[PDB]
Order: structure tokens, then C-alpha cells, then sequence
């Protein structure tokens, strides 16, 4: 069916993106490290590395909202909207987690540790709001796959 | 002179490494975390990222040693021998680390954590050795540049 | 999870890998002949491929394992536990064939022939005896399939 096509490829799109969401959090552990250490120029290219995972993210977390309402034309169903709605939240905390993680990537630029300092832990508190979300839409899509 | 493009292709491939032994750097710490806390699924992960980042500074490696091999053949002399000597050690120490981070992960894929870890900590210290000789390969390269 | 998603990804896994060996063949035997004919420049771009198909064999294997390890807890018989202890086989076969590979590629950028040829040839034998097991692997997932 259409449906379990779709379901096919959001579980493909799911299982890629944490996969990218780890690589992420590796990368901002890195940077933590580097920023601790007072090494600038490793900071800079963790950094970067994570911007570049993020920005993966971000495409896996639009491709999940896609798909999700494909589902929802062609298999109407309670568990296919909550996910949406959360794949729809998710999407929204990432866009932030990007632009936060843009204005940590300017402030090294910058040399400007304290507003560094601020958006890498807004950052870090953004990655914990996601993560919760990310389960929340795994828990979801495996309800989806048993139905 | 042949040489000195011979040298700036040698300084763009190990920046080009150096940019990669930091990604294998947090992947590696991100393993070794997920161990600690016993995510075996995560772990697998960044073993894998680990692997396909050692893959990258091995042929960086390799091209290393072609390159010094290159520049040893525009020599009359034996300027170059010291830097080529240096390159191998470094390439084969890489190469080392590629087999025991195999061991590591065909451990950990069969479920075996003793060997995974006597693997896994030959393998960071296979990467302490292989940092000395990177920078000690760099410094070496710097003589021979005119400036 | 799921012991019929598990089969369906391990037999897109072997399908994968099998068109990567066959890449591996082909670089490999190419190597060959730039080795006989004397162009070592080619024998390095040879080399080079070989190196990444290897890498990525590794990678299959690897994933083969777990999906297998994964088939073993959802459904533990001597079933499962055959084709896992096949799988395991076929990874420390392949594993051992990029050991081989990567001291074939140093000795050839090292310019040490005899090293070279010798490892070259012991890389053939290791990928006809991972052949063989790759194809035992394909019959034992028959029978697990069941259709
Ligand atoms: C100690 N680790 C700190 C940390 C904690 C969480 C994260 C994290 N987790 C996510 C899940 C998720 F679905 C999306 C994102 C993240 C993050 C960094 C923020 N960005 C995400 O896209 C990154 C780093
Ligand atoms: C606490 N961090 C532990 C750690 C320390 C070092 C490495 C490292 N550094 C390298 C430099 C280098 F030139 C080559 C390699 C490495 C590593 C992991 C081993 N492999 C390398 O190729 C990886 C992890
Ligand atoms: C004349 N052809 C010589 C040749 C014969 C076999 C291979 C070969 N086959 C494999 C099967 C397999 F499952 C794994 C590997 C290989 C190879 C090269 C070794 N490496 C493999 O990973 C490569 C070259």
C-alpha cells in the first residue's frame, strides 16, 4: 500500500537521523571540550562539524513533516496527526537549535566568550528539549508500525 | 620547482588529515561514553563513524608517503629521506590503529567486552603515538618550505 | 527490530555488499595488471579504490553481524546462532583481508615490491575464502527466510 510505502521511508528517514543526532551530540561534546581547554582553533572546527550535522537534522525533521501528512491523505488515523503534530514541534526546536548554534559559530568568530557562552548552553538546553520531542515521535512512529 | 608544489600538495593533505584526526578524535570519545554507560546501540554508531574516519586518515597517510616518495625522486640528495621515514612510521602506525579498531568492533558486534576493550584501549594509545609523529612530520615539512 | 524487518535489511545488506566486492574484484585485478605491466602510478589509483571498497565491505560485515546478533535475541535457535556464527566468520575474513590490503598499499608507496606482491597475493586468497562464506551466508538466510 501507499501507506506502508511512506511508513517505510520514515522509518528509513528516522533511523538516519538519529544516527546524525548522535554525530551531533559528539561534535558538541567536542566543542564543550576544546572551549574548556582553551584550544580556539579545534573549538572553531567542532563547531562547524556541528553546524553541519545540524543542518542535517534539520532536512531529516522537514522530510518527517512531509511524509507525515502524505500518511495522514491516504491513511487517515489518530496515531499519524500526534505524530505529525510532534514531528511539526520538533521541526520548530531544531530551527532554533540552528539559529542558536549560528549565533555560538559567530560569537567564536568573534572572540566574544560570554555571548559564546550563553548560546552553546542554550544550545545544550534546546538538545535536551529536541531529544524529549525525538523520542516522543519515536514512541509514536513504532505505534504507527503496529497499526 | 617541482619540489615546492610537491610541498604545498604535502601541507593541503595534512590539513586536510588533521581535520579528520579531530572528527576520529570525538568519535572516539563519544565511543568511549556510550560505553561507559552502557548504550550499546549508540556505541555501535560511533564505532562505525570511527571506522570510515580511519579509513580517511589512512589514505591521507598513504598519500603522504607518495608524496615524500615524489619529493625524494626531484632530490639529488638525501634532504627529503628524513620527512619520508617519518611519514611511513606515521602510516604504519595508522594502519595499526585501523586493525585494532577492527578488533574493537567485530568485538563489540559479537558481544565480547573484554576483548573490545583491551582493543579499544590500544587503540587510543595507538592514537597518542600516531599524534607525536603527525606533528612531528609537520614540523619537519616547515624546514623544508622556504617560508 | 522485528525479525522480518531484520531479514528484509540483511538481504538488502548482502545484495549491497555483493555489488561492492564485485568493485573490489574489479579495482583488485586492475591493480594486477598495472602492477605486472609496471605503471606504478596506476597500481596507486588502483590501490586507492580497492582500499575504499574494502573499507565499505568492512562496513556490510559489520552491519551483517548485528542484524544477525539482533535475529539471535529476538529468536534464539541453532538456527540463528549458525548464521550469526557464519557472519562472524565472513567479518574476521574480511577484516583480515583489510589488513592485508593496507600493508599491500604501504609496501607499494614505500616502493618495497616484494612485500607488495606477496600481500597482494594473500589478499586474493582471503577474498576467495570470504566468497565462500559470503555464499554459505546466502544459503543459510534461505532457510531462515523461509521463502
Ligand atoms: C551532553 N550532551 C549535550 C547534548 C545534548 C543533546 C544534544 C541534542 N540532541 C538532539 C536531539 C534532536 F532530536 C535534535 C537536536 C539535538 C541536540 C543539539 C540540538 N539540535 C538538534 O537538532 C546535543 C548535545
Ligand atoms: C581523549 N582522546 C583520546 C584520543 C586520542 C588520540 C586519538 C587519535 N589521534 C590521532 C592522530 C593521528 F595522526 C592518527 C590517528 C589518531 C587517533 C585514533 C587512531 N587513529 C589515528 O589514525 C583519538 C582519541
Ligand atoms: C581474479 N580475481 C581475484 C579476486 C578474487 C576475489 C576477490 C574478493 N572476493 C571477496 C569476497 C568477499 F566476501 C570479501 C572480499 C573479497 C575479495 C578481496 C578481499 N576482500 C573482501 O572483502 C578479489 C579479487
Amino acid at each position: 500500500s501507499d501507506a506502508q510505502e511512506i511508513l517505510s521511508r520514515l522509518n528509513s528517514v528516522l533511523e538516519a537521523a538519529w544516527k546524525t543526532i548522535l554525530n551531533l551530540a559528539s561534535a558538541t561534546d567536542a566543542a564543550e571540550k576544546a572551549y574548556k581547554e582553551g584550544r580556539e582553533e579545534d573549538l572553531a572546527t567542532y563547531l562547524d562539524q556541528a553546524a553541519s550535522y545540524q543542518s542535517q537534522v534539520d532536512q531529516y525533521a522537514v522530510e518527517t513533516v512531509r511524509l507525515l501528512a502524505e500518511l495522514k491523505k491516504v491513511f487517515p488515523d489518530e496515531e499519524a496527526d500526534r505524530a505529525l503534530q510532534i514531528a511539526e514541534k520538533l521541526l520548530k526546536t531544531v530551527q532554533e537549535a540552528s539559529k542558536t548554534l549560528d549565533t555560538a559559530v559567530a560569537a567564536a568568530a568573534n572572540g566574544d566568550e560570554e555571548t559564546f557562552a550563553k548560546a552553546f548552553n542554550q544550545f545544550v538546553s534546546l538538545g535536551n528539549q529536541a531529544d524529549t520531542l525525538f523520542t516522543q515521535l519515536q514512541r509514536t512512529l513504532t505505534n504507527l508500525n503496529k497499526k
